[PDB]
């Protein structure tokens, strides 16, 4: 019940169109900005709690030191208001960004019926998640974002992924800006990857030990790279450096630009 | 079995003399510089995961960040070595500090068969071990401790107390460097002090709802501080910038130079 307000967000003012997703603690909408008529994600987060405060304001600021990747959803502007000053009783915050065109499952969900994803269109999906991940490894500290799942992966308006989903993300505070090179977690979203590239081949998840299928003619070009990214062994486990690279080997040898619209989850 | 090992460490070569405290993720030992003869506290970390590098390079981190206040210990050096190269099998973390004389909960014993602690040796320990907490909280993002308790203080060679544990300590990553003044954590840490101020005065911890002796005539300069860092609502409860100015004053009248030795524990 609070679609249908029109919110002062800055000099924006946003009129809530919609319930796009929603969970424990917060709701994304569909909001337009009533004058210019550009539209926008826009996520609510309310807060009783100092420990939510800190978690939202973290989210609120790897969104924007990751924004500006064409792969990574654009942070537009973020603000709050006091409990004392909303009709929930509660600190509220207010995080807006691109407007995707959807979660890349239910597009996923319409391909599926007629059939297999071809290997470009899995490669396409894959290499755009994966430079989004690249990006947010390489900073510095590296951000690691725990819970990449394919639910949580967005389509843009342009048909390229975009990845959104940076409240579980974590790295190091007040980093030295002596010596270090040591892996802080990166390699568990690897795994995380191994896991997305097996589903969007073969359509299951690879766990609840896995198996490719052992005739599997037709993505036989990625099964080394899942193998790879699904070691059990976290050292012997591909970096995102190494996996971007092979990604950049397959695609040069099919002739296709990995990082172009996916039109094919367009039709 | 780690003790009479002499240990490499930059251009330093540490003899392991004893060991200090210990507990799950490791060890601190007492160890001397062999060519120069000076002493330092020396952690050593083991790990087998990229999660515990993760907590132990932020301890460091924070270790680093924070040196140079005269209530917390000094940070030395810090350094590693890969699980192929240690006889644990896993990658060690080092982390060289000032030695201080011993933990502050070993003085209080001794001083409290001799009966209550003077008001103003309460005053002096509460007063620096508050200095020191306050200097995380000023840092951009604040730093929250999040373990304050009273065995975790250390009493330095001069006297003074010295915040130690960064282990469980938090804060925001890649905070830009727009509006923001939320509390984050903060006040759980005032939660914290106001029972190590209870404690100091009545040698108890005010819980397992709390009770300030009704006649008590020797601490009631600090039953009110005690009641405000004690607030259940965390709006209410006092700032560590309202709890030290507090101090301050209480300081000026008594004639007490707050920051200085706590001689009385040295005795
Ligand atoms: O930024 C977003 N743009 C979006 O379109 C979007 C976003 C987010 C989102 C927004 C802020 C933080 C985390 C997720 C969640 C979202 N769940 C969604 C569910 C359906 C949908 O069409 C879009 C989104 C969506
Ligand atoms: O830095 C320290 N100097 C110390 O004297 C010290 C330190 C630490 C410590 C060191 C590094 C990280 C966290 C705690 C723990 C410690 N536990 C201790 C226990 C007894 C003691 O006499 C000293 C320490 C001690």
């Amino acid at each position: 019940d609070f679609v249908g307000q029109t919110v002062e967000l800055g000099e924006l003012r946003l009129r809530v169109r919609r319930v796009l997703a929603e969970g424990g603690f917060a709701f994304v909408y569909e909001a337009q900005d009533v004058g210019s008529g550009r539209e926008y994600a826009l996520k609510r987060l309310l807060s009783n709690e100092e420990e939510k405060n800190r978690a939202i304001i973290q989210e609120v600021c790897f969104m924007k030191k990751l924004s500006g990747h064409p792969n990574i959803v654009q942070f537009c502007s973020a603000a709050s208001i006091g409990k004392e000053e909303s009709d929930t009783g509660q600190a509220e915050f207010l995080l807006l960004t691109e407007l995707c065109k959807g979660q890349l499952v239910e597009f996923l969900k319409k391909m599926e019926s007629r059939g297999p994803l071809s290997c470009d269109t899995v490669l396409k999906i894959f290499y755009q998640t994966c430079r989004a991940v690249q990006h947010m490894h390489r900073q510095k500290p590296p951000i690691i974002h725990r819970d990449l799942k394919v639910e949580n992966l967005l389509l843009s308006n342009q048909g390229t992924i975009k990845l959104c989903d940076f409240g579980s993300a974590t790295t190091i505070s007040h980093y030295p800006d002596l010596y270090s090179n040591f892996p802080i977690g990166e390699k568990q979203d690897i795994w995380a990857l191994g896991c997305i590239l097996y589903l969007l081949c073969f359509r299951q998840h690879p766990f609840e030990k896995y198996s490719i299928p052992p005739h599997d003619t037709q993505y036989t070009v990625f099964h080394s790279l899942i193998r790879a990214m699904l070691q059990v062994n976290p050292e012997e486990r591909l970096s995102i450096a190494e996996v971007v690279h092979q990604l950049q080997e397959i695609a040069a040898a099919r002739n296709v630009n990995p990082k172009s619209p996916i039109t094919e989850l367009l039709e």
